[PDB]
């Protein structure tokens, strides 16, 4: 669900091109080392949420913090994460993997 240096645009069309209702993808800034942006499709827009971070890596938005980010994207896949509906994270479908 990670994506490296990608413009909103890109993003929206990566969670709009899935099925499902609830497509998280983050993005992390160019020449910004250390940023992460949470981006989620919520009907006929595309929502997102600005992560932080304190100490080290430790990353979190309102009250809940972790280690990495995985542990971000799972707990709010399992716990609400809007403030409008109730809807959580749904695993978007990284980019296909086709070896020779
Ligand atoms: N942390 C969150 O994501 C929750 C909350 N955001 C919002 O209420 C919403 C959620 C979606 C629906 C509208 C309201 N989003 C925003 O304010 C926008 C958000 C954001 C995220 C990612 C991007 C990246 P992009 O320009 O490539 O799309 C741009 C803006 C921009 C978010 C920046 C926040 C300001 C802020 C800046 C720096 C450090 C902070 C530390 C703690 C709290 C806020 C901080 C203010 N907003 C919020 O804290």
């Amino acid at each position: 669900w990670f994506f490296g240096k990608i413009p909103r645009a890109k993003a929206e069309e990566m969670l709009s091109k899935q099925r499902h209702d609830g497509a998280f993808l983050i993005r992390e800034s160019e020449s910004a080392p250390g940023d992460f942006s949470l981006s989620v499709k919520f009907g006929n827009d595309v929502q997102h949420f600005k992560v932080l971070r304190d100490g080290a890596g430790k990353y979190f938005l309102w009250v809940v913090k972790f280690n990495s980010l995985n542990e971000l994207v799972d707990y709010h896949r399992s716990t609400s994460v809007s403030r409008n509906q109730q809807i959580f994270l749904r695993d978007i479908e990284q980019v296909p993997q086709q070896p020779t």
